[PDB]
């Protein structure tokens, strides 16, 4: 996946609004405490759980300048709840943003 996968941080912010409300750790904590990413207090601001956008928004927002951070998450979403469905869409995005490599390189 590599050579389309380069362009990976930028599909993590498109990724971080279509992916907010129907992602894991806002869940219970579950999804996202299976892993653990970072410590207590940076898992605190989701627990925070008020209007739909800011509850795994800031989760996502805080593992995005972690290279695997948000992989993590993303990698968990496999099976998650039904199905690849999201992880599809998540396909999609990787696949389709290699042209972006193409502009970033320009």
């Amino acid at each position: 996946e590599e050579d389309l996968t380069e362009v990976k941080k930028d599909a993590l912010e498109n990724l971080r609004v279509y992916l907010c409300e129907k992602i894991i750790a806002e869940r219970h904590f579950d999804h996202l405490r299976a892993k653990k990413i970072l410590s207590r207090e940076d898992t605190r601001e989701i627990s925070c759980r008020t209007s739909s956008r800011k509850r795994a928004g800031k989760l996502l927002d805080y593992l995005q300048e972690n290279p695997k951070g948000l992989d993590t998450l993303v990698e968990s979403i496999r099976r998650e709840k039904t199905q690849n469905f999201l992880i599809q869409k998540i396909t999609d995005e990787v696949l389709k943003l290699r042209n972006i490599k193409l502009e970033h390189l320009k």
